[PDB]
């Protein structure tokens, strides 16, 4: 439940590009590598158990449906493959119990949230943190993903990506374990890569968004797209993210580190800060934010027979609703239906979720954390009556739950 | 700009099954037919160019990324496959327009958003629609539908439905155009469809939340997900929704219609309210309005070489940016780079499109509304650096471009 502190690096793919082409001894990027020694330092002796790590997903992950802020509430993310195969890194781990907890303050807040899980991270994520981490099997620390909405307008504003991080800072210091939180803030800064303007920066705009963003955020809070764009390029109105992470440390930080380097298209920087705690106590305290958070649901579990489907069990029940899904999908259930075995058989679900849908245990599904929707399209598929399920859940005979109905 | 009213109805697909089925004349449900007919006949009486439309979808085509609140800005929807093939309607038209007005308004209220196109619209829309509407060869109004993340907790609380219901009203006054809107707030009423405790309903509590709902709606803001569930069942919850659609119309409604029936799972019930307009004037004058949400924007024009990617933006390159989207897929790139004229033929592009394409049309694909990340994607399958695609964006010889 503490923060330690934040970091802000670019997320451009050429990051990754110049750590896969081995390139820490060439005469242009060996200075802007050691520009990250000190954050990648820092990290190794922190030890953060979680990074809260915000990006924009570059149109991989995020397309036919495209919102504001996406928390990651998932076990684990893989590298998204983005048009040139996947990147072979290790995948990192979620944190499902801090994200819901998140999740909990931040809709308390009235900010209204995506959940994902499952889908690839981008360059976004992967290209700064292969260079801040070592990765040669595992990482370091677990990962919380959001994914802002950045390229399609409308999009909040500054002023709302800041007031998300000061409602995360009382998130994550709530959480009632005992844990060390980093917060990362990525992409910027000055660029623009499309149109007839593309090729544009802005290193006095740069620089004094540094500082500002590091001594004075609140000078930024009201800019605007307009503003931003003018400025750091069309593009490099992305910094809006780190005023997000910016919002979420101590009012006042201290700036161990920061760097900056203009060697193509975009702005390289790089903002170390130390969070100071709070100079005064926050006006709602851990435990009242912890009950408030637990409000909308709270006493629920007197509710007999019910199992509200709360994030803790979507991610439970993941790979078999993920399964049971694709049922919308005429081939996958034609399969389903004509050879299912082959179909477990490649599958990603354990003997006991296969054993699940193998037995038709529609109780032990919605026990397991199958949400009743993905059981009533596994009942449509091989013909069976939402009746019989009905009659299945209550331990009773199709008559005698029909009987509980007013009409045939 | 005007708002004549809007209806609340359950959305269940026990409704589609027996509309599907010729049940006009079956003893249970020839009456609760009868029941939507005062809808029906007051939506073709009153002719709304568009219905904003409120519902969940139920783990179709939100699932894996489950949001909120989000916006369909796309041009048109077709029923979704559910798992039972798909039901046989014509599209329905979106109105892309009123849903970028309503988009920039309600962002600059502070509610954060989704935007999504091109996704099948599941039960929760066609099923009451296509009891309430004509539809043989088309529909006879558009649509913007607001697809509620209602099922994956914790979900907004009430009044955050409702404030967002008071937004959308002013965001629909404030809308530049003279044309009719009819409000749609679905699902409900109780019932409870998984656990020991499915089959439950409350008619006491079905019928007290209507008369709340319509005569004295702040009345229920403060309801939690408990207090909701456990009068009206789990999914019953979700009548939020109709909290949501409330909001938006006159604080005084009245209230032309009610009926209520339970032959199954679920309280089928409607309501149809006619807005009352505004007693007094707004908080802020519908000028006012539409200069704060252009805000953001202002001046944008200005910026040259510059092509934002608004949502009148994606829809227009929607097509395009869709079929190169999904380069990410290994089997559909490598028919890209080995066959991309059968590729074509095969695809939904407009020729203007795919001579773009086929011409790498870099700027011409900019200024038609494919995104930068989708370009990007082509040349990095068709083997072609970034810098030769700046260039050509600025104009210049790869090399002259590299002295900048
Ligand atoms: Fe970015
Ligand atoms: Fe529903």
């Amino acid at each position: 439940a503490k923060i330690i502190g934040g970091f802000a690096v670019s997320h451009t793919p050429t990051i990754a590009f110049a750590h896969d082409a081995n390139k820490y001894d060439d005469p242009v990027w060996a200075p802007i590598f050691q520009g990250f020694e000190p954050v990648k330092q820092w990290l190794a002796e922190q030890k953060p158990d979680v990074t809260f790590y915000v990006y924009n997903d570059h149109m991989t992950s995020f397309f036919e449906h495209y919102s504001h802020f996406a928390l990651g509430v998932g076990e684990e993310y893989s590298p998204a493959d983005e048009g040139g195969g996947q990147r072979d890194l290790p995948p990192i781990k979620g944190d499902p119990e801090l994200a819901k907890h998140i999740a909990e303050c931040l809709v308390a807040d009235e900010f209204d949230l995506a959940y994902w899980q499952g889908m690839g991270l981008d360059h976004g994520a992967f290209s700064p943190l292969s260079v801040l981490l070592p990765h040669e099997h595992g990482w370091p620390c677990r990962i919380v993903p959001l994914q802002c909405g950045v390229l399609q307008h409308p999009i909040p504003k500054a002023r709302r990506f800041w007031n998300f991080g000061r409602s995360l800072r009382r998130a994550i210091q709530s959480y009632p374990r005992d844990i060390k939180v980093a917060i990362a803030g990525t992409g910027g800064l000055s660029h623009q890569v499309h149109g007839e303007r593309a090729g544009f920066n802005n290193t006095e705009w740069d620089m004094e968004f540094m500082e500002r963003l590091a001594n004075d955020p609140e000078s930024l809070l009201g800019a605007t797209v307009t503003d931003l764009a003018k400025k750091g390029g069309w593009e490099g109105a992305e910094v809006v993210m780190w005023l997000l992470m910016r919002g979420a440390l101590s009012p006042e930080v201290k700036t161990l580190h920061q760097s900056y380097f203009l060697p193509s298209m975009t702005a390289i920087a790089t903002m170390l800060f130390e969070d100071q705690g709070d100079a005064a106590p926050p006006a709602e305290s851990d435990e009242a934010l912890r009950a408030r958070a637990k409000r909308e649901l709270a006493g629920v579990e007197e509710i007999e027979g019910t199992y509200p489907f709360t994030i803790d069990r979507a991610v439970k029940g993941f790979r078999i609703n993920h399964f049971l899904h694709r049922l919308i999908e005429p081939d996958f259930r034609k399969r389903f239906v004509e050879d299912p075995e082959g179909l477990f058989a490649e599958s990603d679900l354990t003997e006991e979720e296969k054993s699940l849908i193998r037995n038709r245990d529609w109780i032990g599904m919605i026990h397991y954390g199958v949400i009743f929707f993905m059981l009533e399209k596994m009942a449509a598929v091989l013909g069976i009556g939402n009746i019989d399920v009905y009659a299945a859940f209550r331990g009773l005979s199709v008559p005698e739950f029909q009987k509980t109905r007013n009409a045939a």
